[PDB]
């Protein structure tokens, strides 16, 4: 193993020869850790309120969840401590047979995501754009030094070695060193297997169970769709930590794309897969009763969650993963089939060559959220190949059937659930939603420290329009927009960013009128709304039945809340006297 990492370690051991120690009572169970060196404390125990929104949600200052989110601990203590919980853990080999279902479903899915599509490497001005486009970063892409080590550190991947490609468990801390190294180590990864992302291959018309690009204003009405396909119920299993069952059998299966690369490209993926996947060397901060330590551990399994491959990889797993429980679930693979590691091939492959496709069409799949419309109900108890993949459902006895539901609406998939609306001309729109208190609670976060009333109340509009757009049929949210937008000048354009969502389009990241983005997104480009007739006013577009508002946490009907909403001119006044003589809209 040392072989394959030992570059990566001498290289940091030598950096920090200073304060280099291998710590006896380092708290690593299932890495190997191979010593420590100082540090300066990175993180925060909570989280900067943004004063904009919080003003102008004054009745969710008694809300238990909005304190709760308020509250997340990024300092080595809450590292070390998330850790112990998920990290620190083996997930049991799968059994022959299971392996052998597994490396055929993959082989059968990454030739049917290939059908149209060729795999390429991406490019330096590929990932130059994207970090301009999104903006350090910025700054690095324009040094052509950057560059330099990349070519250097690519050479070294060409010959089957790794020098400084290593992954940070938390945020960056001689300084620009290290930060190029790691930026570097983003850009050839991005190389290799960034066309995953970037070429789509993970969308719907590709992928079939994918939603990649799709967008969450679109999910409703895929889920939706799925529930016409005849079957059983819907199910939408949660895993326990799922990057940390990523087997070493998930990583040889995931590796199989690299068989439809050119020579030139499936060397340097081969070298991604081989020493950053297969093998990886990971920093990890830890407090001790000296100060703070930066721990160098590694191992040959699990998924590092901030990769660029990480959602396409965890897509694909996932999709195979359910289709060989469907195939449980229909009767083809037994539990003697399972234990078989003279497994009979045939039966899988001539019901993926047959039903696959159609199989893949009943599920919603991102990353490690599933949503599954099997043929019948035995998928609720078919267990033995999920458990025994890895794939261990949370919260539940391993053996205890899965509750599956009979109405669309009611399953949770992206962290949302979604409604179907009637519009007062009787057209009908399906929208995303999520318990209110989380929007509210997330809007009052303002990530980071040091920051004018400007950036504060410009992250604030960008939530308040976000609410506009996708949020709009919550009376709270739409009454807690209108009042952020009236307090924010209307030239004011929205920074920084709402949510680190895939499914986030950001079409709130803008000052065009929010109606005109609204018709656009629900009405014009909407694939699902056949008649494109303009929402001409605020008061055409919809809002949830009063009942399911309340169910899903709104505040209409408590007296703080009519409070509150007879008092938002005031507090919108506050805001404006402090922001002071710019150019403000009545939105109210
Ligand atoms: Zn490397
Ligand atoms: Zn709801």
């Amino acid at each position: 193993n040392m072989d394959v990492i030992g570059e990566r370690i001498k290289r940091i051991k030598e950096e920090h020869n200073s304060t280099w120690h291998y710590d006896d009572e380092n708290p690593y169970k299932t890495w190997a850790y191979h010593g420590s060196y100082e540090v300066k404390a990175t993180g925060s125990a909570s989280s900067m309120i943004n004063g904009v929104v919080k003003l102008l949600t004054k009745p969710w200052d008694v809300v238990p969840m909005v304190t709760q989110m308020a509250m997340t601990d990024t300092t080595p203590f809450g590292q070390q401590r998330v850790f112990k919980e998920k990290v620190d853990t083996r997930t049991p080999r799968p059994l022959p047979g299971t392996r052998k279902v597994m490396e055929i479903t993959a082989e059968w899915l990454w030739r049917t995501l290939g059908r149209n599509k060729r795999p390429r490497l991406c490019t330096r001005e590929e990932f130059t754009k994207k970090v301009r486009t999104n903006a350090s970063a910025k700054a690095a892409v324009e040094d052509e030094e950057f560059w330099k080590l990349v070519d250097r550190e690519r050479e070294l991947h060409k010959l089957g070695k790794c020098g400084s490609c290593v992954y940070n468990m938390m945020g960056k801390r001689g300084s620009r060193a290290i930060w190029y190294m790691w930026l570097g180590v983003r850009y050839l990864e991005f190389e290799a297997l960034g066309f995953l992302n970037e070429d789509h291959w993970f969308s719907r018309e590709n992928s079939y169970s994918g939603v990649e690009g799709e967008g969450l204003h679109k999910l409703g009405y895929i889920l939706r769709d799925i529930s016409k396909i005849p079957g059983g119920a819907m199910y939408a299993d949660d895993t326990a930590g799922w990057d940390t069952r990523i087997t070493e059998d998930d990583l040889h299966n995931e590796e199989k794309i690299i068989q439809q690369m050119d020579p030139e490209h499936r060397q340097l993926a081969n070298a991604i897969f081989k020493l950053t996947y297969q093998n990886k060397v990971v920093k990890v901060q830890r407090p001790t009763p000296t100060g703070t330590v930066m721990d160098i551990i590694s191992r040959k399994d699990q998924r590092g969650s901030g990769q660029v491959g990480t959602y396409g990889l965890n897509t694909f797993t996932n999709m195979e993963a359910q289709l060989v429980r469907q195939m449980e679930g229909e009767g083809v693979l037994t539990k003697a089939d399972l234990e078989n590691p003279h497994l009979l091939e045939k039966k899988i492959t001539q019901w993926l060559e047959t039903k696959g496709v159609e199989r893949l069409k009943r599920m919603a799949i991102s990353g490690d959220d599933c949503v599954v419309k099997p043929i019948d109900d035995r998928f609720a108890n078919a267990l033995l190949a999920l458990n025994d993949m890895g794939k261990v459902r949370k919260d539940i006895p391993q053996w205890q059937p899965s509750k599956g539901w009979h109405d669309w609406q009611q399953v949770p998939f992206c962290s949302h659930h979604f409604h179907e609306l009637i519009m007062k001309d009787g057209r009908k729109l399906v929208v995303p939603c999520r318990p209110q208190d989380e929007l509210i609670g997330r809007a009052r976060i303002s990530q980071g420290a040091g920051w004018s009333l400007r950036e504060t109340a410009c992250l604030g509009k960008a939530y308040a329009q976000m609410w506009s757009l996708m949020y709009f049929h919550r009376r709270d949210l739409r009454l807690a927009s209108n009042a952020i937008c009236s307090a924010v000048p209307v030239h004011w354009v929205p920074t920084s960013r709402t949510t680190w969502s895939i499914h986030a389009h950001h079409q709130w990241m803008t000052t065009e009128d929010m109606l005109t983005v609204w018709n656009r997104v629900w009405i014009e480009e909407n694939p699902w709304m056949e008649d494109k007739t303009p929402v001409t006013t605020w008061e055409n577009v919809p809002y949830l039945g009063k009942r399911e508002d309340q169910w899903c946490g709104s505040l209409i009907g408590l007296t703080s809340r009519a409070t509150w909403a007879q008092n938002i001119p005031t507090a919108i006044q506050q805001v404006r006297s402090l922001i002071g003589n710019e150019e403000f809209l009545d939105y109210m």
